[PDB]
């Protein structure tokens, strides 16, 4: 959970990605419960950057990509149709 674009790999595993495994299991800007990173947002590929976020390129699809097309295995700057995996674009905050 660091920032728009910690890109939590979010690769390494079929139920998920890696398994969203930290920063609430997602990296992207959580807060752990000592603010590290395990609490608080994965930047939620919110109306900001939209782009300057992301993480892998193709897991919509239901039956195909690396899978999520709901919000468990999609890319940094999108909103899974809009809970911030699958339909945005894609694009890390260097």
């Amino acid at each position: 959970g660091s920032g728009p674009t910690y890109c939590w790999n979010e690769a390494n595993n079929p139920g998920g990605p890696n398994r969203c495994s930290n920063n609430k299991q997602c990296d992207g800007a959580r807060t752990c419960s000592s603010s590290g990173f395990c609490q608080g947002t994965s930047r939620k590929p919110d109306p900001g950057p939209k782009g300057p976020t992301y993480c892998w390129d193709e897991a919509k699809n239901p039956g195909g990509p690396n899978r999520c097309s709901n919000s468990k295995q999609c890319d940094g700057a999108r909103t899974c149709s809009s809970s911030g995996f699958c339909q945005g674009t894609a694009g890390h905050a260097a």
